[PDB]
């Protein structure tokens, strides 16, 4: 458990979400977009630190890093569908690095909820904004290495469904 | 007619494209793009350099405008789908300058066409060489200046389409 993520690592899960999507003809970005909203609420709902009606708030860890999973999923899309170059590589790794806002503290507050939204619904809300979210999410949540563990876990059967197996 | 192309052009074209864009709710990236070659297409057809059999190859200069100010108009909505941030303004301007293929003789040799062709169906076409393309055969063939001027003619002709006008 390195917690941290490479360049060779991302370049592999961009060419994994490639090789999947070049397979479904309907492709389209601004339902992507709305599905990674859509994904991110979701995992948030497993998080549950709004839930004070319950003894044990938060669903178990393997579902909480599968939810957090999809919406990698649909980050990796919307950057490969926008043409993710060297460039925005570097703007990536820059951003992800000096982020100061996205610590674990933060994110336990169920108030980020709203924060989110705030960004969700700009029309300028870049791609690598989205995969800086979710990275950092696992980093200081989990770690990196669960979350990419259980996207390419999430992959195998994706290819193997699509595939009729 | 300077010629010449200026980043304040580039933004006011871009933000031309975005409002009228903004009022298509099936708007879909990979439909805009199959539009930006078969609207090249159309314009190449205007040009003629193919029909030997005609006396005065080639369609008035107004025609052959607006049917470039197409392929610009595509190209610019390929590039706000994207997000056409201040880095890739300046790797377009840099790419554009430095374009040394592009020339009046080559655009007028017919056989350009298989040329552009292995670049459309190239997945990895980007929204930057898209522009560049089309603002090369501006300065070459016409002047960026009449480009500008018919597509800015066309989009308020859009805008009072679809405002019902
Ligand atoms: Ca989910
Ligand atoms: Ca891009
Ligand atoms: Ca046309
Ligand atoms: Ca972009
Ligand atoms: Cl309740
Ligand atoms: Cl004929
Ligand atoms: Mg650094
Ligand atoms: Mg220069």
């Amino acid at each position: 458990m390195t917690n941290t993520l490479t360049t060779d690592q991302l370049q592999e899960l961009l060419q994994i979400q490639k090789e999947f999507d070049d397979r479904i003809p309907t492709l389209n970005l601004g339902d992507s977009k709305i599905a990674y909203v859509v994904e991110f609420f979701e995992w948030f709902n497993t998080l549950e630190t709004f839930k004070n009606w319950k003894k044990k708030p938060g669903k178990p860890l393997d579902v909480q890093l599968d939810e957090l999973a999809d919406i990698l999923l649909f980050g990796l899309s919307i950057a490969n569908q926008q043409g993710f170059e060297e460039y925005d590589r570097d703007l990536f790794f820059e951003s992800f690095d000096e982020e100061y806002f996205l610590d674990f503290p933060y994110l336990r507050n169920q108030d980020m909820i709203y924060d989110m939204m705030s960004e969700f619904y700009d029309d300028d809300l870049t791609s690598i904004r989205r995969l800086v979210i979710v990275f950092k999410i696992a980093e200081q949540l989990y770690t990196i290495d669960q979350l990419i563990d259980a996207y390419k876990k999430k992959m195998k059967r994706n290819h193997e469904r699509q595939d009729g197996t």
